[PDB]
């Protein structure tokens, strides 16, 4: 064999896909859509024809690191609504970092 496990994959796009797009709703999913078609070029055809994991993988795609997760709550700030995915994604990236919590 090669390798015993592994699992490598860009941890930052799976929170992204999971704690990002899938817990959007319309009320967001439009204008983050919006937003983000002026930097993927995404049209108002492309946004109702691709999906919530095409996104995603546009976003780490276009914007590598961290970048990702800060662009997506960047647009998602000023939102009461998205505070669980303001939250969620600031959390998840300070877990990443060197910091062993609870003791």
């Amino acid at each position: 064999g090669s390798s015993g496990s592994s699992g490598m994959v860009n941890e930052y796009k799976k929170i992204l896909l999971l704690k990002g797009f899938e817990l959007m709703d319309d009320y967001h999913f439009t204008s983050i859509k919006s937003l983000l078609a002026y930097d993927l070029g995404l049209t108002t055809k492309m946004q109702e024809e691709y999906n919530r994991i095409k996104i995603t993988d546009l976003m780490e795609k276009k914007f590598q690191g961290v970048a990702c997760l800060d662009k997506l709550i960047e647009l998602a700030k000023d939102m009461p609504s998205l505070k669980n995915l303001v939250n969620n994604l600031r959390k998840e990236k300070s877990k990443v970092a060197s910091g062993p919590s609870s003791g």
